[PDB]
């Protein structure tokens, strides 16, 4: 369990009360967006958190540069295979954890992000289960 805190993901903004709409249950457990490997949606297909896929909502955006430091907060650091990052649904960067347990505070540096409005998807793959954790960040790159 864990979620991306900076730049804040959709479940982070819900849990911190930064959205102008009620997000439901996810507001109380942002660390729990868990779903089988292989998806590219913000919820991963977890039906209890379907609001995270609704793009009609006025989701807030974050202004960032093309090179940005991205921070996770883990509550239960499971042995990890890879951390995958997509930009608008297309794989951008991969980090290999070699099946090791990560630190509960973890920072990665993304580079070469395209300018304009985009949505990053962070996919955390657990090495000893069939599940991953899904985090979306809406951003404006300049
Ligand atoms: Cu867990």
């Amino acid at each position: 369990h864990g979620w991306v805190t900076d730049p804040p993901s959709r479940q982070a903004l819900c849990a911190s009360g930064e959205t102008s709409f009620d997000c439901g249950q996810i507001s109380y457990e942002p660390q729990s967006v868990e779903a089988p490997k292989g998806a590219t949606t913000c919820s991963g297909g977890n039906e209890a958190f379907a609001i995270l896929d609704d793009n009609s909502k006025p989701w807030p955006t974050t202004e960032i540069a093309s090179t940005v430091d991205l921070t996770w907060k883990l509550t239960a650091p499971h042995n990890t295979s890879t951390w995958e990052y997509f930009v608008d649904g297309q794989l951008h960067q991969t980090f290999d954890q070699k099946g090791q347990q990560p630190p509960t505070s973890l920072t990665h540096t993304l580079t070469d992000l395209p300018t304009g409005e985009h949505t990053i998807l962070a996919r955390w793959n657990v090495s000893n289960t069939n599940n991953a954790f899904y985090n979306c960040m809406d951003v404006v790159v300049s």
